[PDB]
Formats: structure tokens, C-alpha cells, sequence
């Protein structure tokens, strides 16, 4: 499924992302699409074997297990398919595990490189929420 941006917005804001460790749903939606273009089917190699799942692009060398990436860890205890349904709720509750390891959001490599320290409220602009 690709999302609209304000039909993604509120996805997220039903399962509990807007300000969750107090990232403000902008900052969500933002980083969504730079990582898959908000289409809950997308894909991506890594350069170490791994692979990114998802309207997130979770990542098969820690939170999922794709039956291929050998010595990874799978910390969301899921199949990746599981990330690729048109319905986030997986993806999400990954994603809160993810954001409280630590790290925050900067695990997103494009929400560092594109969201970060930007207006991402812009984002939800004229969303009905
Ligand atoms: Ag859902
Ligand atoms: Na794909
Ligand atoms: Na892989
Ligand atoms: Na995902
Ligand atoms: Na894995
Ligand atoms: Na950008």
C-alpha cells in the first residue's frame, strides 16, 4: 500500500507514535517518507547482507528475521514479511522498540540526514488529525 501523507499521519497517530519519546508525529511522517516513499511494500539491501522492511525500513540485522541475514538478531521477535503488511500496526510497534534502544531516531539514517533539526510539522500540515 502507498500511503498519503495525512492518511499516514493519522496511522501513526492512532498507534501511538505523535510524540512518542517525544518525537512529534511530523517527525514520523517525515522520516517514513524518506525511507520508503510511505509504501508499505518497500525494500533495500544493505551493503553487510542485511535488508530494511517497510514503510520504516526496519532492519533485518537486529529487529527482524528474514531467513537470510546469518548472525543478526531478530529484538521485535518477528518474521520481516510481517513489516510489509498494509496495515503498520507491526511496523509501529517495532519502531517503539527501536526508538526507546537508546539511540532515538537517529537509527533512521534518513530521518538523521532529512528530518532532523527541520520544520517537520510541515508534514502535517492541513491534516485532519
Ligand atoms: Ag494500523
Ligand atoms: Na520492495
Ligand atoms: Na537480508
Ligand atoms: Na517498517
Ligand atoms: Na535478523
Ligand atoms: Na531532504
Amino acid at each position: 500500500k502507498v500511503f498519503g501523507r495525512c492518511e499516514l499521519a493519522a496511522a501513526m497517530k492512532r498507534h501511538g507514535l505523535d510524540n512518542y519519546r517525544g518525537y512529534s508525529l511530523g517527525n514520523w511522517v517525515c522520516a517514513a517518507k524518506f525511507e520508503s516513499n510511505f509504501n508499505t511494500q518497500a525494500t533495500n539491501r544493505n551493503t553487510d547482507g542485511s535488508t530494511d522492511y517497510g514503510i520504516l525500513q526496519i532492519n533485518s540485522r537486529w529487529w527482524c528475521n528474514d531467513g537470510r541475514t546469518p548472525g543478526s538478531r531478530n529484538l521485535c521477535n518477528i518474521p520481516c514479511s510481517a513489516l510489509l503488511s498494509s496495515d503498520i500496526t507491526a511496523s509501529v510497534n517495532c519502531a517503539k522498540k527501536i526508538v526507546s534502544d537508546g539511540n532515538g531516531m537517529n537509527a533512521w539514517v534518513a530521518w538523521r540526514n532529512r528530518c532532523k533539526g527541520t520544520d517537520v510539522q510541515a508534514w502535517i500540515r492541513g491534516c485532519r488529525l
